[PDB]
């Protein structure tokens, strides 16, 4: 059953991206089209990481635990915050509204869930980063930042096998992380100039995500090789280039 | 009976409170502060995460008295601006004040750092915690400060819960920082109410010593409990109640 | 006789400085660079010690293949711009250029991480190097590199007299990158001096090859020596030569 | 014979720091008044000593050595640099002369010395550190900041051996380091106004300094017990208050 479940993750990490999309640029703001917006993307993730990681060596009993926290709150404030109160809208108790929310949510994901409800969570932060990064620009600098990523993955991928053939956290992290890749073209090519049952080719690229995830955990249970990203990245590329055509 | 023994912790949150208004007044005469912005609780909390970090990575820096220097020279600061505060009110931008000042500063600095009577520990943990109080409290308004006692106080019971349960699970299925730390927090609200005898801010206090007091009853019984939701709710519940009279 | 044995080395030098010069062209067409002040080889050695620093907390807080992903950016990064370059004089600001190198850089840092054919590393190297010391070279003047040359030499000259002796005395009394990075710094000033069918500068770039000689003549002995004098020491001699003759 | 050797030391850092306070101005540029300056003086050096060390603990084999180098080939640079070729002066061939001289002393003071060597490198950057904070403001910022340092070494002095009382190359910085400290008063005491055999009052604070350290090397050689800078702060203190009035 969960074999629908992890592909229901992801079409509903990319709607929720989508229905996002709206009250996002009501302020939004990160990173024009510009293809070094990729590298800017790429190198900011390196550092952030590289910090985040001298943060563990120096700290990270109660401190990252912490820091965790509050980065995760934050980021649930600009979800619930920023995309409903806008889209109520906008301010005052529904402002407050929001916080009491995204309290909950935070305090909520803290301490013991119950199988459902941290799936659920990362469909939410994910959609948020997709929305995000998707809006933050257009259907090009994408295109390549995500084969550039993908091609790592799968060199990376290859080397560490080929670097075997001698002789827990991170996971929900990086299932996250491709949760969210796709989404990206699908909202940045929601923001491109079709529409069909709302913007054909963002369907396309859709579509070809979830077929690259089949794909994906066809392989997975074939045994052991999958270039991860590849599959999907590239797959909803090519559903983007199919459904634009 | 029971009086002398564990009221001085009473005493301290009664005192600290005092100290802090008695401070919120000179303090204004250079400024200090740092919008009354529902975003200022976030950045006051990673500011701390910050304070935190860097509190961390100088102590397994350390350091055998680097980190007690380190520290030493913080509070001989915080000092500073206490007793400064104090006579540039008094005598004001007098030499004799600012100097008064600074002697001040090295004498109580130094006499704590002589193993002094510990009592007196107390005491400058009283001061000390005052201002600070005094200072954050001068800064911005209630409702933002309201955010971040219900918002830290939620962080605790977490924190609480989750090693407590990480008790129960182990089976089979320094201090003083803490402490006069909690002593500041609903404070802050005590000042930054009477900013916005006394009022009926009053009341704030009084909910303050009582959420103490269910605080200091569950100490002293078997089984703890958190913390934070009894002196920040509890203020809170008596500041709201300052409400309700005017 | 002993030609096709270890002349790859000083191929590998002529090499770098002829696409250095071929680089020396391109990169003007979109700036780059980064005021001939003696300051400037200072503003780059602590640079450099910033570079060393970041690589060390990379490596100790790695990073399986994080810093095998890390530098293989870097790379991708710096083959953007050597590629990059060249489409941008060539094709110009067109989109077939620019995708041309962008396409360009990725074969070739793939090619590169998925085990190549490592004569491939030493061409790579080759452009890489070629690279960096075109871009400094581009940069400021000749004085300035004499100064930084000289320095960097000493820095040396140090280092290597106190390991040595510090392996005469403990009885009783990765590799490529600091290969082709020697092999890049009298280049640079080979650069620039192009910069301020070649000049009188080949010069330069013969008594870098005699001093390479030396130093692979040393090396080839029992007993070795120091490294950056005879590389920087002849670059210079010869430099110096090509000015006695205009 | 180093019994007067020591105090030689004292000395000679004491007269090349005013002899350096002439061409230091012709820049020089560190940190009016304020007593708010030894403040953020001391707060400057907790920072970048907590900096250096977590260099060290993120290096430092051939990092910080090296590192180390550099600073102490710039610190140098500045010293026969800019004290020495605006004296002659200013530029050209000069500065070169003092570029030559500079990376001479490092290289010399890399590598292993010889007895005299270290102890005259070391009293030449403490002549130099000297004469820049003496010159980078007056004697009563200097004043407080003297007592301040002092009575912080006093105390820690007594609270470790405090903490005894039950059951290399730091040792050269320190001693450097207290080599420095009196000298601020005096160059410091320069930059005020009387001047009989060159300026008085300096003199006055500078032979306090000599008496200090000679009750600290009688103490020292008494034993144990001596809270190192109380004695050259504090009677280098006296020595000034007693030759201003």
């Amino acid at each position: 059953l969960p074999l629908l479940g992890m592909p229901l993750m992801l079409l509903f990490v990319q709607i929720i991206a989508i229905v996002l999309v709206m009250p996002m640029q009501a302020a939004g703001l990160v990173a024009p089209s510009s293809v070094a917006n990729p590298l800017i993307f790429i190198g900011m993730l390196l550092a952030f990481t590289l910090v985040l990681l001298v943060l563990l060596r120096t700290g990270g009993r109660r401190f990252i635990a912490a820091f965790i926290g509050f980065a995760l709150f934050m980021t649930f404030l600009y979800i619930f915050g920023a995309l409903s109160l806008l889209a109520l809208g906008p301010t005052t108790a529904a402002a407050a509204g929001t916080l009491i929310g995204a309290v909950a949510v935070t305090a909520l994901l803290y301490l013991y869930p119950e199988w459902y409800v941290i799936d659920i969570l990362g469909v939410l932060i994910s959609a948020g980063v997709a929305s995000i990064f998707g809006i933050s620009l257009e259907p090009l600098p994408v295109l390549v930042l995500l084969v550039l990523l993908a091609v790592y993955d799968a060199i990376s991928v290859y080397r560490t096998k080929h670097m075997i053939t001698l002789a827990e956290r991170g996971a929900f992290v990086m299932g996250m992380g491709d949760l969210i890749m796709p989404s990206i073209l699908v909202v940045s090519s929601h923001v491109f100039a079709v529409l069909w049952t709302l913007s054909a080719p963002t369907l396309g690229a859709m579509v070809g995500s979830l077929v690259g995830l089949a794909v994906l955990l066809y392989f997975v249970n074939k045994g052991n090789p999958q270039a991860g990203l590849p599959p999907l990245n590239g797959g909803a590329i090519l559903g983007f280039l199919v459904g634009a055509a």
